[PDB]
């Protein structure tokens, strides 16, 4: 079983005070706090083992290379990829989507084709496709939303045709907490010869993810939302696709030979997609984050978080004039607005109580426009949050309502 | 004055042992060791202040935003840029060059134009220009080398013409230690209306750098060579150029508005070029590295390193059959080969003595081809290295020569 008190003991930020008051950090969906096991793994690498990792002959450099490739293997087992060589280290979900959009998109999407996204996508999984569509003359089609925050799946027959080259779809909404029916949508997309990129940035910390079972063609997530350091993420690509993809960034370590008279040739995937000095510190930290999460157990995490979410939704019924957005079975986040008060003001009062929530458009302006609001508040309920933190949120919303009503 | 013993006390890796023997780390040009002040600045941020930095309303997020923008200001003062808004955070020199090559190169270099590089460039400052030239149909011209490792500057009249759009040139060679006459070359390039990108990855840790005095249009360097963390670097761009450049990566934080029916508009530079969650941990660490280097004083560093280099060159005269590459006035690095022995074998013996040097092509294959060797050894003499470490290198080379001769 899961013990939230033991977990919290690993996270030094959680004893912080804000505005003279104890912090209630309800913004893990924007970025997660990190356990000391992750912080110290990176620090200890810098203190005792640091070197460049170009398979350098000298000992420290050879050992750093091995650490980095071990993390690639660990990450591939974490998402059940068939091969470690199907994983590319990127800065994060955003860079991974841009890499696919340029390397795969530029040589596979042509004038007159179409790409399908959803109306709930994060900007990271919108803008690169708008740029691609503008570069090659393709059309960006959109799966619309239902009022309860689920996809209008009945529209799929009008959107998929012979010219559909790619579905790019979120696994879990960063605003609504909706989990999309990926396995079934990927079956439909593949029936038309379309590939599927999955934005998994809000899925990988809440329950096991298995890319062979999903059969997705691309999968991306960020380390800093998975209790890990900033500056590092993972792009998974099916081996047969990745081996045909041309490089994106050029430079050292992704070449086989460089000549100023005969041109340059590329190395093999995945190293062809990793130019320049890798983020070795971030990679070490990410490896430690995966080990920490696996030691807790993602099914234990999912069970505790689901219980916390059920409790929060039950308690929030006692907040007058609270509007919630999204389905009852949400994962991770609670998007809401309080009466007619602007999210920014609600979030400012909550911050004044020491409660950190996010307000604004959450990098999902098309989703805000669907609900005809300029902004929302969002509380994240992660594995280190508590019933008492939920109680503080509910009470704070009640007091804000009383005061501003 | 400079005290190398006090400096070394800040670097925990330097007490490491390798192969049972005390480490002599002579590979800082590949990546530098980090002082505990840098390691702990990042660790303490993760432990006490961590949050997402989207100018988030809540306190931790607002304070993280301020820390990040303070580092941008500190970096701009470090290189004497006129404005903090002329600096873009990138993963490193390599990504910064790719960003310029795509954003600026794609809309300013046309079929029939030419770009000028040098034969001593690192692959980071070659491959992106080869890719650009292939995309738009331009020609990549090359300033050749002299035998002493300096540029053949007399060839410049044959290379610069009305169609020359860009000179991309290294400040300091990562192999030879040659420092190029940037100010004069930039004057010549500007006379023709060409812009100049400077690869400063091997300059910024050896002496003050002043981009207003240089008048370069772009300048790039990496944090991990400047005693800082991996995963972070700086791209400087003149304000008037940067404000006209289109975005490269798309996603959150670089947009002003996102619409699925009316399209998307971009925010202002530099934030237009920073998509997704920044590498906040790396940014904090980089700020601490700049403060550490400034506290030591770069003129103090330069004086000590120049004295160390003069001593090493004097002592290496007693190594039989040693071939050195590059000019007598080199900065930072000593490139060499020992008789007819392959660099890989020499480097393996040195590693076996606990001495870390780099061997191979050093991401400069055109430079190796110029000297008609497949590989070289390279020793870096940084601010924390000692006369006694130089003595170990000289003795090791003498023993290798005796043993293998
Ligand atoms: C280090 C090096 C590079 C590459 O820097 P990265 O941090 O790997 O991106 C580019 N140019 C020179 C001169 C270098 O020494
Ligand atoms: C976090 C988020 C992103 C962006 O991730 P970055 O780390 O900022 O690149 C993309 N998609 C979703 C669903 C997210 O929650």
């Amino acid at each position: 079983i899961f013990s939230v008190d033991k977990v919290r003991a690993d996270f030094p930020v959680l004893s912080r005070e804000v505005n003279g008051l104890p912090l209630a950090y309800l913004d893990s969906a924007a970025s997660a706090q990190k356990p000391s096991q992750v912080i110290d793994a990176e620090a200890e690498f810098y203190r005792h083992g640091y070197a460049a990792v170009a398979r350098g002959i000298h000992t420290l450099s050879a050992q750093a290379t091995e650490k980095m490739e071990n993390v690639r293997k660990r990450a591939s087992l974490f998402i059940n990829a068939r091969s470690a060589e199907e994983l590319v280290f990127v800065r994060g979900t955003t860079e991974g989507i841009n890499l696919v959009a340029n390397s795969w998109g530029n040589s596979n999407v042509r004038a007159g084709d179409n790409i399908i996204i959803s109306q709930m996508e994060h900007h990271a999984n919108i803008v690169p496709w708008q740029m691609l569509c503008a570069r090659v003359g393709a059309e960006l089609r959109v799966i619309p939303l239902n009022p309860d925050g689920t996809l209008q799946l009945e529209t799929l027959p009008t959107l998929f045709d012979e010219k559909t080259r790619l579905l790019a779809i979120t696994h879990v909404s960063n605003v609504l907490g909706t989990e999309n029916p990926l396995a079934e949508m990927i079956t439909l997309a593949h029936q038309h010869g379309a590939k599927v990129l999955v934005d998994g940035a809000q899925a990988v910390m809440h329950h096991p993810v298995d890319v062979q079972a999903l059969d997705c063609d691309f999968y991306v997530f960020s380390g800093h939302k998975l209790y890990g350091p900033t500056g590092i993420g993972i792009l998974y690509v099916k081996e047969a696709l990745l081996q045909e993809m041309p490089p994106w960034e050029g430079g050292g370590s992704m070449i086989a030979t460089v000549s100023l008279s005969e041109g340059t040739t590329w190395t093999k995937a995945p190293w062809r997609f990793e130019a320049g000095t890798p983020n070795t510190g971030g990679i070490i930290g990410l490896g430690a984050a995966l080990e920490y999460v696996s030691a807790l157990g993602l099914n234990n995490i999912a069970e505790y978080e689901q219980n916390l979410m059920h409790y929060a939704l039950s308690q929030l019924e006692s907040v007058p004039d609270l509007t919630l957005y999204g389905p009852q079975n949400r994962l991770g986040v609670i998007a809401f607005n309080l009466g007619k008060h602007h999210a920014y003001d609600v979030g400012s009062f909550l911050d004044n109580y020491g409660i950190a929530v996010r307000t604004g458009h959450h990098c999902a302006m098309p989703l805000m426009a669907y609900y005809n609001v300029p902004a929302m508040c969002r509380a994240s309920l992660a594995m280190y949050n508590t019933h008492e933190e939920v109680d503080r949120l509910v009470t704070g919303l009640q007091r804000i309502h009383r005061l501003l009503g």
